[PDB]
RNA sequence: GAAACUUAAAACCGUGUUGCACUGCAACCCGGAAUUCUUGCACGUCG
């Protein structure tokens, strides 16, 4: 991609998101909208009409 | 016997509280039942 060798840096860092004190933790909202997919494509990718 | 008013004049009047004492008062919960709940991946796309 300009051969031009470049080399980049960080610039940007995403973080994770925390508890109130400053832990990382996983949120139940996020493992439900998993299990809404894992049943949604058994009646999906086993059978269908 | 025929002829001459027991008449005249005079307030049933004057004074006087339907007045004195007396609580529309005593007892009584605007009280008993009721979830601001149900569904929702901070994620997708890379000459």
């Amino acid at each position: 991609s300009r051969m031009t060798r470049k080399k980049l840096t960080l610039n940007e860092i995403h973080a994770f998101i925390k508890d109130p004190l400053g832990r990382p933790y996983v949120p139940g909202s996020t493992v439900k909208g998993m299990l809404r997919s894992i049943y949604l494509q058994s009646l999906v990718h086993k059978r269908t009409a």
